[PDB]
């Protein structure tokens, strides 16, 4: 039977399910489209097979999972699609309400590490559908992913003068390293009972994400008549998220989990097992 | 400005235009839905999808409010290996008798009703069932199945257990000569109103992936070989052998049909099936 495989449904993805259709790698797939901490529940319980993981939840299941090398959501600098919206000034966010996505997982922490450790603000969270107009309307930040966040940065924030913090910028001025938000992982049980198809599937995802990038701007073309965002946009947000996963990547992640892992149920040394090649 | 609400049969008749759809890029201008014949008609008759397959049935009785797509279609000139009659005893001897009929389908089951009664003249005692065949098979006498089911049916229990197949198509062409249209591609007519151009784009779209899956249908069932109980030869056959045209010989299986069942099923005999126009 065809690997059961998810598929995030945000935009940073859509070039991704473009290669997948053209090279026919779709038609191998048991495909799931759906939010990133609902692929994440899916996988681990095991409704899935292979598919994405917010870098959160494969730390806290390393032991029952295998990431897939050289392809991972990620960034280097700017993401555009993981943002931090205050209608203040982010050292005058102490004590004060802020709104999560339910959506995030990863990105959530991201900013929860970058206003404790490196704002030194600590207010009072809570968790809600990612909605700006809502959260703007009961909190005083929040804190997007996906389309949302990539619609607060680029229409919502300039055109109701809002502050967007870009996530992976602040990152990268706290520690200068890029960042990764999701890993393409196995389940171990499937990637045993199934090393082939586990291999072939990996292969196919490098091969879908190599066309993607050479066909960027059929990409932009085709879903700038359909989504909020101009071809302009779309295409540099596509070009400015970093889909590759290799030592700068994996040191990215190795320094991500030492400072969240002891409050956020991990080891701080954990390990992220990789699929071997043949 | 949002993507058109597509429906696409799951059944492995739909697999290879599925695989054109795919490397065309066409899927991308869709928001494709993936279900049964019959669940897929329900959804675009009552407005939960813009544009797909409808069951030939279905789209005569609603004939009016959707508007049908030219040169393409799901059918068959002669067999069609996916929708059969599956019996332990002679098709003549099935008066009074228990005969199942699979829920997905609503052409095929009328098109055994009509060859049962009008050409070899038993009336059995009807029933609905999910697809099943090893349940059909110990419960009635026999059995109408469609898709998957019906394949598997023709190609593998049938032989397996010692079961008499008549393919649908067959007797259909055996009967009139004719050849047979199951499922056509139609958009809603408010959408087609509303949106001229993204219907006719979209039908566009659908040839050409209908057109290149013809071209690539020894990668489709190479492919599909590997995760289907049919292998690459059963899989190349039956793609080569459903005839997805649907023009006017096409048309002309479809008035028949309507003809011979619509006093008796819910639409006039002499219901129009509506075109999409191409443009000047
Ligand atoms: C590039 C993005 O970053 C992500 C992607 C997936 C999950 C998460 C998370 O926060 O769990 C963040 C984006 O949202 O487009
Ligand atoms: C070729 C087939 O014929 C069909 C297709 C779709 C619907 C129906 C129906 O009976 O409603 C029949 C197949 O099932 O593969």
């Amino acid at each position: 039977t065809r690997p059961r495989v998810g598929h995030i449904q945000f935009l940073n993805c859509l070039p991704l399910y473009w290669g997948l259709a053209r090279t026919g790698t779709l038609l191998d797939f048991e495909l799931t489209k759906d939010t990133p901490e609902k692929l994440s529940e899916q996988l681990v319980r095991g409704d899935l097979d292979i598919g994405p993981v917010t870098l959160v939840e494969f730390l806290k299941n390393a032991d029952d999972l295998v990431a897939f090398p050289d392809i991972a959501v990620g960034c280097d600098g700017p993401v555009m699609s993981c943002v931090i919206v205050s209608q203040v000034p982010l050292d005058r966010l102490d004590g004060a309400r802020v709104a999560l996505g339910s959506t995030s997982r990863t990105s959530v922490r991201l900013a929860q590490l970058l206003l404790s450790e490196r704002f030194g603000v600590q207010p009072d969270y809570y968790t809600c559908p990612p909605d700006l107009s809502l959260m703007m309307q009961e909190a005083d930040a929040a804190v997007l992913i996906g389309d949302a966040a990539l619609r607060a940065n680029m229409i919502d924030g300039p055109r109701y003068g809002l502050d967007v913090h870009d996530l992976g910028a602040l990152w990268k001025e706290w520690t200068g390293l890029p960042f990764v938000f999701a890993v393409w992982a196995a389940r171990r049980d499937y990637a045993e009972r199934e090393p082939v198809i586990t291999r072939k599937v990996h292969e196919a995802f490098l091969a879908s994400r190599n066309l993607s990038l050479e066909e960027v701007e059929k990409v932009a073309e085709q879903a700038a008549r359909w989504e909020a965002f101009d071809e302009d946009t779309l295409a540099k947000f596509f070009t400015t998220l970093d889909f590759r996963f290799g030592a700068p990547q994996l040191e990215a992640v190795t320094e991500f989990a030492r400072r969240v892992g002891p409050t956020t149920g991990f080891p701080a040394d954990v390990k992220v097992e990789l699929l071997k090649p043949l």
